[PDB]
DNA sequence: TTTTTT
């Protein structure tokens, strides 16, 4: 019959192109799910499918013009539509799927499986994803130095390793973070060695979302966090200077619920699937709107004491309550972080803190009794 | 004599593309009717219908430029338009429609003269659709965890069962659900189930079609409620905060319409089909700009006053006076809900309900005596 | 010569393809002209008449590039342009034209000469439009019931039976009426019964036409009541709260011309011609920025006062002094209205009252005396 | 040598295609010079001119796709612009070209001299442009009506005369008059009157030509006032309200400028050639952003007093200030104009008083005195 | 081999079609270097240079599809972008250019190297560009009445016909001139004046130039000033009330730079090169955001102190201080300024006034001696 | 500002 008919049904039934629901057209190239609203990428599914096929096909599927044809036949195939980012702990990359529960890693059809639109940016390499390594080494100096591992700093290590270990799970997680300390401690250190980790599932999104309506028109700092990972918002102002907002109750439960509303620009999709691991990075203690019950399950505060100061106020420093430690600091560290040093190295932090907190199922616990707001209504 | 125009009349004869008054062309593949504005579906119909006619016709549509003839010839033969989704006691799906008066799944052209444009999203498995399972027991478990069979929570339960039961009628109804209760107390995973039942035919909002306009300019917020047959818009701020909007009783006037005026991004189509239910799991008492009898009959509350909690708050909630039963949560539940497990059975209960309540006319009351503000002027 | 030409030359002789002054090419199919200025309606045309051509001419015309050749043909022998709707007094169906004056229904060749650009979007049954019928009783007592039948709601009666039969003719009216009255008085029930009556000339819009500068950017509420015979904008808002834009003064005047200016997207046409009969169904008097004799001259009111009443809440209506009679509320009305029950009875009453109001000349007058601000300025 | 290209140099030689500064294609159809960015006017030409051409270059302009050759050729062969509308004291009609100095009906080719791009939209008929007429009569007595011939509208009715009769010469005005005047007073009758009379002329615009600024993006509120003699922009709000926009006094420097900017959708031609006799029918006095000595040189008011009452309101009507005059209303009267009845009538009018003010030179002179602002400045 | 290929090489050797930075293609169709970004005129130009080719390739131009193909390799062998309007002293026309160093008039090939995109909006005939005719003495009559030729107005004069003539050379100016006078003056003569000599290299914009930043929302303002040679702005309020903008010295800073930075709607080239001889005419004293020394090396002022009344107000005219000499109004001097009759002698004046002041050097000198 | 355009 049609030969270029076979062609296309060949093609399909490879599972390779796939139709979602929000009217996109995933392709299967090069061990990764990509989609273009802009051009269908069909064409170069296509073309890249060209030696799974028999000699006969082969020589066919050069001309443009048949690989038009080819196109046209395998959009009228796809009728329904198929559900995406439905597995938790999987880690996208751009050549495989992670698996996070036993740390394996399938690339290839193996991987196919798992449909995930979303990825890391990056290439996974397996001889730099291991625990013998210099790099693995300096990142645990820098680590322990950021948080102790002394008896007085016990739990608060912990929720900070369940905190940033849990930036790797694709479920909704129920809770916030508090990332509070004063002035060069490691927060803004922590939050560019977790985005050397993941990558793109990572944004830095404003500090208007906290403060703001996020239901009239347009508001792209929320369709951004749609499937990342982890969401970091910074730059939380004294609430006494002139413009003195408060944190809105009522918004931070709205990032909670597995669909945040809000739309981007010249767009009508209002609903976001919210993975997101929010982290607000501050220094001053917040100021919340209104304290109820309803707002202190769903708030964790991880303290930050200790200071990588120069060697002119060390002494100031050290005679200041507000550190416990007063460790040099280094200026090779901007250097190899921003360069992705210390990429799988931290990725195998991650990896075994989740294997160490969350294996059964991903949770977020409060702890309310570390705001004085929420200690007063306790 | 031209047999591409043979074809499309045989396929017009079938009766398996109809034009709409919105300007769609609703096609049939799959025991379903599909339609999509951007690009027609016609061809998609014409390569699928491929195997009903002889040889000489079920070769010819393999060519897209052959199809295109038979589309461009199907285009010009339809002239008068329909009108869809004007049998309200009916629930489409994927796969059929299930008919709610009898609870009997037509499948194929036993159901295509109810022009259903809509559909939730999933085939019907008629295997789940049953009393005796594991999964109905855990269900009727959680629910009467949720709202206790007690005598002081008859009239409560009779309300919410109404409330949710009605989501499957496609009807107009001229009612507001409030969801009013405390913290942790079950109306999100109502919600939830609520979700992984009528699935598509859900649509959560913002609090925005409350407190805002819905005529100037764009408003996809409400463009998105059009033919839906359940609408959340949970979040409401606190009232008796400083700078906090009330509800507009105009737009709660509106909402009760069979007409809803507001149009999407691009597009002049500026009214709605309102078929939806709407809830709003609020988390205080609504605070309204006027009252008025016209606001007084289109609202009912219904309460929920069972508190999940851990064994580490259990003694906390128990002095609590707004609370009647203090239960133990359950980490695992909300893992077994995004899954679909707890589908077909709250699908079946609430085929019981609508049984029961809305047979002869689907209609809801209001409850005045449940806001003080509207006690007061009872 | 060339066979096509001469094709598009006898489909010309016909002049069922025509070219109106605002740049549409109204066609003529199924005794209804037709114009829409995105799908395909001149080959629909084409395609259609060809059972009038010779044998030898009906073969060509079954392949689609050979009907888009005559289609160019016919757009480029159309040079000069015609004037539509100049009728005001003929009723246009889907398969023909009512002419109100004494009755007679014209199908075929005889409607064709009221180029009426619009249609009621349904055919016209003779065997229900008949004054002897079950549903023309039911009718008079659901109206009987609405509005009595008394001696101090004569003239009350008699307005509102001149509003709603001034919807039927395609004349500008220089009046807007307001649908006053208390909650469940019966006004969202006359609105329903219009629609059902006059079917597909009958919009309904916003209060943005209300308070609002309808010139600036695109506005399809002001777009969309191009030629609609009867435009009704419900729901208006309390004025009494500090917060709420008032009438514009102005746009009342504005929409009694007889053309607004306003234009849809992706449109140059600014200017609709205003056949629409405005009426606003309110539950307040309205309140606006400035009073003048310019703008008394503009409004009438007329009053609902029969309320529709469940038997629980029956006692509590017979306080109230915004009603003048309690009746039992039908809760299956609603079902035998969007059902389109009704129809043709509706249509006939509509028909009568037309030929006993508007015969002479058809025109609206004002009733200062019925709201308090004119009372006080008068 | 070629066959399709002698066709298209043959068709230029007869001058039907010209070429405008502004990038406009004018084509000569039925003693008419026409142009439209949308129809494919020269391709309707090609089609008329096919008698004119030898029997071997006539059967070849039959098929579309020669047509649209020639009419590519044609393109191509036009490089040079030429100057439309130099001759600002005649007026164009669907068949010909009248002389207003003179008198005489130019009709054919005799009318092609004269380049006038726009026309009035109906066929001249010289049987009907009579002195003497029962519809000459019946407009003599309505226009003497509206402005009566006594002494004290002496100074008015000249104004008024010069300001209707400078709607016909197509050539930039320097004034904007303003009809002020109470309500039922005369201002629609006269607009209808001249829009009946001066045809596709005349056009009315919104307010955004006066209280907005005409540079953002497209604006076919001003692409559509290209070439027109005269503009209405009825309607004016009141002023001395707690919120309204002003006359913006910057806006009508750029309203008498012949270099108008302001761009349609989907085009680029953004300089529109300004002959419009700008007339605001207002009913409060104009309040602008900022008063300066060069905006009294460029705004008149004409003064209507002679109200128009019913039977009924006839008593309150004698007692008001702002009038002059009480003759009792006609409903029989505003329905005639848009049937055409006093159009001949009128631009006979329109002719006398043409050839009475503006026949030396044509120049219109502002009224500062009439505004209270400009009289204190005085 | 590709005879069509061959024709497309042959019409790019002549330097017909050329590309600008902008990504526009200029093209070269009856003396005139035609641009249209919307529909382009490379066809336009293939047919008519179809005459210069051999008969053999002259023969297949004639079919459209082939004209399209050649304008496709024409526009795919354009790959390097070359520098347009690189001559200040040429002055463009509609089908010529005006060389004011020599005052000659070319046409043809004779003007192609200076590759002028803007124009002017009308032909030139030369024949009316002599001295010897009425309406000069006319003209002339009218500009000694205007400024005296006289000892007590020599230095305002002088200033006056310099920064007027300026507005023929196509570069940079770094100098904002200002316009000084009471109502009916003449200031707005000689606008009708200057856009009747010059028409197109002239656009006439508003006080929204000095008081708001020039670098938000799609402003045309900072557009409309691309090549243009004059700016004369207008409806500028009295400062000396309350909520009536100043004049910023941000953006008279700004307007004297050879680029200005500002993008059109629906368009991301922000820059734009400006040759605006910028004249502000005021009827009040200015007052500007802040006063310093990097401010009074730009601006320059200049006074009228002659107002025309009717003779019905002519003794109502004739006993007024801020004036010295009151003739009639004039409706004839203004009808024949639309008409464009005195459109060549005012041109022949700007002429003689460059050869007089800006022949070895084009500069304006700022005179802060009389704010 | 966005949306509308484009
Ligand atoms: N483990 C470490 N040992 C020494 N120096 C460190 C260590 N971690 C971070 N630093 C240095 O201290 C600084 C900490 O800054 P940081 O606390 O991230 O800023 P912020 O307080 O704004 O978040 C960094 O510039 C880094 O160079
Ligand atoms: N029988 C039960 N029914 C419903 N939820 C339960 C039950 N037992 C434990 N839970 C848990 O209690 C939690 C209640 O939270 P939820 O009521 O959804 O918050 P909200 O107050 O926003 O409605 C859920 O996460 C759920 O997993
Ligand atoms: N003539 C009638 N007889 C019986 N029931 C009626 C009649 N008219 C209306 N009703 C019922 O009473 C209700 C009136 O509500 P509605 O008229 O919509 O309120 P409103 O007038 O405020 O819009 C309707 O639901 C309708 O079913
Ligand atoms: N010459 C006339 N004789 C009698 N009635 C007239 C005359 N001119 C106008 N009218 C009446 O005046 C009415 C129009 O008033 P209109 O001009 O719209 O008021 P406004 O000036 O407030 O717009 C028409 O209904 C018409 O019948
Ligand atoms: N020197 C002059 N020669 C001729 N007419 C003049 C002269 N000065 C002023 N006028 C007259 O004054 C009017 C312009 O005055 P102008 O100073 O431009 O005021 P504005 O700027 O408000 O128009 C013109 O109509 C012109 O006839
Ligand atoms: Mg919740
Ligand atoms: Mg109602
Ligand atoms: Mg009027």
């Amino acid at each position: 019959g049609n030969k270029l008919f076979n062609i296309a049904q060949r093609i399909l039934d490879t599972n390779s192109v796939l139709l979602t629901e929000r009217g996109d057209h995933i392709v299967w190239i090069n061990n990764s799910w990509k989609f273009n609203s802009e051009e269908p990428l069909i064409t170069k599914l296509i073309l890249s499918i060209r030696h799974q096929l028999p000699k006969e096909y082969s020589s066919e599927l050069l001309c443009p013009r048949k690989r038009k044809t080819v196109e046209a036949n395998i959009r009228d195939m796809l009728v329904d539509s198929v559900e995406t980012d439905t597995y938790p702990d999987k880690l996208p990359f751009k050549n495989g799927v992670l698996d996070l529960v036993d740390g394996m890693f399938y690339s290839g059809d193996d991987a196919k499986k798992y449909t995930c639109t979303v990825s890391t940016g990056f290439k996974f390499d397996d001889t730099k994803f291991v625990e013998d390594s210099p790099e693995m080494e300096e990142l645990m100096n820098i680590i322990n130095d950021i948080q102790p591992l002394t008896d007085e700093n016990k739990k608060n290590r912990e929720l900070y390793e369940k905190t940033l270990s849990s930036c790797l799970c694709g479920a909704t997680k129920g809770c916030l973070t508090f990332f509070f300390g004063e002035t060069a401690t490691g927060k803004s250190t922590t939050k560019r060695l977790l985005k050397s980790a993941i990558g793109d599932l990572f944004v830095e999104t404003g500090q208007t979302i906290l403060t703001d309506v996020l239901d009239k028109g347009p508001n792209p700092f929320i369709a951004n966090m749609h499937l990342k990972r982890s969401v970091f918002c910074s730059e939380l102002p004294d609430f006494a200077c002139s413009g003195s907002k408060k944190i809105r109750s009522d918004n931070i439960k709205k990032l909670t619920e597995p669909c945040v509303i809000g739309r981007p620009c010249f767009s009508n999709k209002i609903n976001n699937r919210n993975h997101a691991t929010i982290i607000i990075d501050t220094n001053y203690k917040p100021v919340f709107d209104r304290i109820d019950n309803a707002l202190m399950r769903r708030i964790a505060v991880v303290r930050f004491r200790t200071h990588f100061s120069q060697p002119s106020g060390r002494e100031a420093a050290e005679n200041n309550d507000a550190y416990d430690k007063v460790k040099l600091l280094d200026e090779g560290l901007d250097g190899k972080i921003q360069n992705n040093r210390y990429r799988f190295a931290f990725l195998y932090l991650l990896v075994k803190w989740y294997k160490k907190y969350h294996i059964p199922i991903m949770k977020l616990y409060p702890t309310p009794e570390e705001i004085p707001d929420f200690a007063f209504y306790l």
